[PDB]
């Protein structure tokens, strides 16, 4: 017997799916996949529930104000997320001390701006939680309220927990290729080379986007090879590939991204205005699913702005990794014109057609001038063979207006012409998330 108690609210949208009244209790049956098969019993109905809607009884999942499954970084963009104040809140799992807890709380002051402060919660051996020696609870929740009552040492009184919404329900089971039926084709969302990308409804409940491929650009097993292998790079800073039509055209289902392309939303009025710390922020998203391409083993082939999508509430997810291996050179895709774009390729990769991570963090260092001029094409005024030259030439684009030397420093790097001398992603990950506060202490030493 594993018993679970419900989150949020759910209901049937498949074909055995149950009851989620906001506090419901349940008991697991089957845990394979992200869909658990499970038994109620409230009104004893059954079938089969989301994973990600549940949480065990006894467990800190049920408490509004912990966050489990995130990290350090993920806990600052949340806090500082609008909606948010001062003072907001959450316990998440400690990344540098396995079992333990770390609490995160939204502060502010004239010189910093907006932040969020760390603390270390530490377990005591025989029960128990305390940020200070001097100050010991039972349970986090008698933290929680001793914290919300006065600071006590900490930045700021506990006010509420951060915000958070209800996630997405996870993906149909078995449905992974599915029949075209299965989409009403809603609004045509733009038209490229080799195909057309449209927001589309998933069997009357589901909203999606669909890339649909022109007739000639792919084959079919070719196509689904690769396509069982991205299916597989889950992380929240990649586009979520969910299913996908393997017959010509071929249609490629991911969730939708209200605000489309980061290289149309740093040209719109809305994206215009980000400030250049939100940039690095966008920057070092996009690092972090660099990073996680890069630990994979993975090539993108085909990283720049016009590739990086933007949620509703400004997640930036790396879409099209590995699309372009799969993309035929044929008499079909040759009517279009020009596959791929020499500013934003590494030489080795134009030259001789060797493609790796390392011409990725090339095309990563043009990404990350792209986004500190909000969208400007590379090397204004020049010509794709004064450009091929001037690089061989060490030419590299100049530093543009309000644009951090150290961010400046690191495009330089990921333009070194000798592919192993440019940096890993994982380093240029660490080097963006802590931009602003490399000269801090992780947490905070309260007395
Ligand atoms: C004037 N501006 C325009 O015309 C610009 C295009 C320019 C920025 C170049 N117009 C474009 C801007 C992006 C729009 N777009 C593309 C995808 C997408 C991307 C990749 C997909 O498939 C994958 C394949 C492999 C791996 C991952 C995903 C699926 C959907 C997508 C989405 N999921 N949600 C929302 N908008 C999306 C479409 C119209």
């Amino acid at each position: 017997r594993i018993i679970v108690v419900a989150l949020y609210d759910y209901e049937a949208i498949h074909h055995e799916d149950l009851s989620f009244q906001k506090g419901d209790q349940m008991v697991v049956l089957e845990e394979s996949g992200e869909w658990w098969k499970a038994r109620s019993l409230a009104t004893r109905k059954e079938g089969y529930i989301p994973s990600n809607y549940v949480a065990r009884v006894d467990s800190l999942e049920t408490e509004e104000w912990f966050f489990k499954g995130i990290s350090r970084k993920d806990a600052e963009r949340q806090l500082l997320a609008p909606g948010n104040m001062l003072g907001s809140f959450m316990i998440r799992d400690s990344e540098t001390t396995k079992g333990s807890y770390s609490l995160s709380v939204r502060d502010y002051d004239p010189r910093q701006g907006d932040t969020v402060k760390h603390y270390k919660i530490r377990t005591l051996d025989n029960g128990g939680f305390y940020i200070s020696p001097r100050s010991t609870f039972s349970t986090l929740q008698e933290l929680v309220d001793h914290y919300k009552k006065g600071n006590d040492g900490l930045c700021q009184k506990l006010s509420v927990p951060c915000m958070s919404s209800k996630p997405q329900k996870p993906w149909e089971k078995d449905a992974w290729e599915i029949p075209r039926e299965s989409l009403k084709l809603e609004k045509k969302l733009g038209a490229g080379q080799f195909g057309e990308v449209w927001m589309a409804t998933y069997n009357k409940h589901t909203k999606v986007a669909v890339k649909t491929m022109k007739p000639g650009s792919m084959s079919v097993e070719a196509f689904l090879a690769e396509a069982n292998v991205m299916k597989t790079l889950q992380h929240d800073k990649l586009v979520k590939l969910h299913a996908v039509v393997t017959k010509e055209p071929i249609y490629i289902i991911t969730e939708f991204m209200a605000k489309g392309s980061l290289l149309d939303f740093l040209k719109s009025d809305e994206g215009s205005k980000q400030p250049l710390p939100k940039l690095i922020d966008f920057s070092a998203q996009i690092a972090e699913g660099m990073a996680f391409i890069e630990q994979r083993n993975y090539i993108h082939r085909d990283l720049r702005a016009a590739n990086i999508l933007v949620s509703a509430s400004l997640v930036c997810k790396i879409a099209d990794f590995g699309l372009a291996r799969v993309i035929e050179d044929n008499e079909y895709t040759a009517r279009e014109g020009a596959k791929f774009p020499i500013k934003w390729t590494a030489p080795e990769a134009i030259n001789f057609g060797s493609f790796t991570i390392k011409s990725d963090v090339w095309s990563f260092g043009i990404l990350l001038m792209e986004i500190v001029t909000y969208g400007r094409i590379p090397y204004p005024g020049m010509s794709n063979p004064e450009v091929i030259r001037a690089l061989e030439r060490g030419y590299r684009m100049p530093r543009p207006e309000n644009c951090p030397e150290e961010l400046y420093n690191i495009m330089m790097r990921c333009w070194k012409n000798r592919p192993e001398e440019r940096p890993t992603f994982e380093y240029i990950q660490s080097v963006l998330d802590d931009f602003y506060t490399a000269t801090e202490s992780q947490y905070e030493e309260i007395p």
